[PDB]
């Protein structure tokens, strides 16, 4: 019932859960700590990972991010979330935990993929991720998505989306960019995103309302479209605001968020007159030692940020949200929504 108040698009991953012998990251000549995608002899690590009594969970950038804000309002349906799945258990199996959280889903199904699926293989204090796209990559949005996301002011699309095709961000862009208020985020999502999209993320920076990115991305970033410590970071942000702003003043949001690690998160806004506003929060400090990994962190501050961004708070208050609710999920081993 809602209200829904944020809509995404994004690859839905099924993560499956297991601490594992080394013998077994061995086996599927997997380096501990690395995150890889599948290669075709590592295909059957998925099946063979029953052996150790895996726990199933919702995963993807983006999915995860709007399993916070739904954690976060509580209101069934008060986020939601389109994308595509495979004609396989493991696509059921996401749909029945989407649906307990009470998040807003539509999958589309794609016959003859497999769903998307992590290997999440804890070992040795450390985090080994092996991924399967699947069908992540065959999303094509529905024209009644936006009946979907009635009422929602607040779309998101993580640049991993522009592999199925740019053609989902852009209309959710289009979309929002018809609807006075509302606002459309984009995250780059990986420096791959960057470099190989330029020209679909021109056309899509220039219908982005908040830019999200962390450091190695608006370095990419700035190299691909070039925009030329901290005020290099200042300078990065207030040049990557061109690419929303085309340098021109308009009255909509245009804000631009570099994530820093344990860094202050800088971000740069600009406003009706063309004034460019530079916004530093410090990160509370994490002891390391309470520090699982940062795994999953971008995706926790995108959570935090769009539910404070939904209760109208300011540009500071939002990134000191998504600042909390990284805290969280990096003091816990994978994506725990267990907020403090
Ligand atoms: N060591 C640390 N201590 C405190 N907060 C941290 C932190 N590392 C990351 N964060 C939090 O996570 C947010 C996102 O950081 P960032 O975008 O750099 O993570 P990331 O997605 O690059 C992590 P990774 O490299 O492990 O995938 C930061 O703004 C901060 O709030
Ligand atoms: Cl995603
Ligand atoms: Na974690």
């Amino acid at each position: 019932t809602g209200p829904m108040r944020v809509f995404a698009i994004g690859n839905p991953i099924l993560d499956l859960v297991a601490e594992v012998p080394s013998s077994f990251l061995d086996e599927f000549f997997l380096k501990r700590g690395d995150a890889t995608l599948a290669t075709p002899e590592q295909m059957r690590i998925y099946s063979t990972l029953d052996q150790f009594n895996p726990t199933s969970l919702p995963g993807g950038s983006a999915l995860n991010s709007v399993r916070v804000v739904q954690k976060l309002l509580r209101k069934p349906g008060s986020a939601g979330y389109m994308g595509a799945i495979g004609d396989d258990p493991r696509g059921q199996v996401l749909k029945e935990l989407c649906d307990k959280e009470g998040l807003a889903t539509r999958f589309m199904v794609a016959p003859g993929q497999s769903t998307g699926v992590c290997a999440v293989l804890i070992n040795e204090k450390e985090r080994t991720l092996c991924t399967h796209l699947g069908a992540c990559g065959s999303f094509r949005l529905p024209e009644d998505w936006t009946t979907f996301a009635s009422g929602a002011l607040i779309f998101y699309a993580t640049a991993y989306t522009l592999t199925a095709t740019p053609k989902n961000a852009l209309e959710v862009a289009g979309y929002a960019h018809g609807i006075p208020n509302a606002i459309f985020t984009l995250n780059l999502s990986a420096p791959f995103c960057v470099e190989l999209y330029k020209d679909a993320m021109q056309s899509l920076l220039l219908h982005t309302n908040i830019l999200f990115g962390n450091e190695e991305e608006f370095a990419h970033l700035a190299k691909v479209h070039n925009l030329v410590n901290k005020e290099h970071a200042v300078e990065v942000c207030t040049g990557a605001l061109r690419l929303l702003t085309a340098g021109q003043n308009t009255s909509a949001t245009k804000l631009v968020v570099m994530t820093r690690g344990h860094n202050p998160v800088i971000a740069a806004e600009q406003t009706a007159d063309g004034t460019v506003v530079v916004h530093e929060v410090g990160v509370p400090v994490v002891a390391a030692e309470k520090i699982v990994d940062t795994n999953g962190a971008g995706d926790a501050f995108v959570g935090g940020f769009l539910y404070a961004l939904s209760q109208g708070k300011t540009v500071k208050q939002c990134i000191m949200c998504g600042n909390a609710c990284a805290q969280d999920v990096i003091q816990h081993v994978g994506f725990s929504l267990s907020f403090t």
